[PDB]
């Protein structure tokens, strides 16, 4: 067998296929020579784990994709809610400051009101006052013409 | 074995090659190669294959815990939906209570100011009202006065 | 070399390669040999497999990580949600307290002002019988007064 380290089928620039030979072992310890066939058996699993990483590729993508969506719309969350918050706390100042002039209102008017019942007690002293003073006014004056008219008798 | 192939056997009756050393494995090796060289590389091709599928089965988690997080994102949309309309509903049912109350407080207004249009008509009424008292007890004190003064009839000396 | 099942190259412990071996068909039938740049092409492709998924396996790890960080916006979101429901109801009771309260005093006022109007017409109708009899009074006393020196004069 030529060569010594070697057995050689041609020589560089002519190569020669090997042909008919029988598939070996495939094994960590074979020596024996390998076929076509099993090389494309091998290649065919390579493939297909090929095929299975860019469809997981697209996968993963989209999934990425999703997320950032999912980012977006946490985002605009945060917004209504910073908007629901200050819309309370306007809505908070607007039902004080309404309430509080409303009660400004009330005290103005009751001062009024205390000052009408005050005036009201005082009218009606003074209108008592009147009815007592007219009739001790109506009493002399009849007493009054009925000693005069009783001194014209005396005639 | 012509000068174009080399032949180790026929159809049929094709025959292992044995004892064949290992061949440089590079992009212009024209050695045979050995059934453990195709073996080393069909490991690596198995352990590819074992780690696509625990790569797939972590895709298959994250997949999930992404649809997790979307529903308790929907289920806060739906909370803050809820507080938004809330809000406008209350917003509502201040102002027209405030207006309701301010109304009715206007109302009093008007009619109290009219009582103190009346409670000044009623003084000042009563305020003549005592000075014809005054005025007309006056007058009896003079008209009687005057009449008693009419003795001048009797007058013994 | 022949030994009918096999063709020898070498013997157990000193194999030799075969050399010019020109490149078989690749296909589930052959049994052409191969050569190391057919299983270095493959090979190729087998390291680029295993770097790619790599790469995938470090991507789905960020996206892990990526998930997780929007796990605690959204938590956060829910407490803010939280802290709005509460401030929500906390104001629509502050509301109708205050406009029940409200409501008490303005009724207290209506109640003293229609007594002010009952008083008001009270003392209206006593003050204008006094009208009555103070009028009534004068030509009283002035038809009380000439009839008394009506006949005084008859003397
Ligand atoms: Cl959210
Ligand atoms: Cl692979
Ligand atoms: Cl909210
Ligand atoms: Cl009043
Ligand atoms: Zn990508
Ligand atoms: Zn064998």
């Amino acid at each position: 067998k030529t060569g010594n380290g070697t057995v050689s089928v041609g020589k560089k620039g002519k190569e020669r296929q090997i042909v008919h030979v029988g598939a070996g072992e495939i094994s960590d310890t074979s020596t024996d020579a390998v076929n076509g066939s099993q090389l494309h058996a091998l290649a065919t699993v390579v493939a297909q784990n090929k095929a299975d990483i860019k469809d997981l590729d697209d996968e993963v993508g989209l999934l990425g994709e999703e997320i950032n969506s999912l980012e977006g719309e946490i985002f605009n969350n945060q917004d209504a809610i910073a908007k629901n918050q200050a819309d309370i706390k306007t809505l908070e100042s607007n039902v004080e400051e309404g309430l509080l002039d409303l009660s400004g209102r009330l005290l103005d008017q009751k001062a009024d009101i205390d000052n009408n019942i005050n005036n009201i007690y005082e009218l009606a002293q003074q209108q008592d006052q009147h009815s007592s003073d007219i009739k001790t006014l109506k009493n002399n004056v009849e007493e009054g013409l009925l000693d005069l008219s009783g001194r014209l008798i005396d005639l």
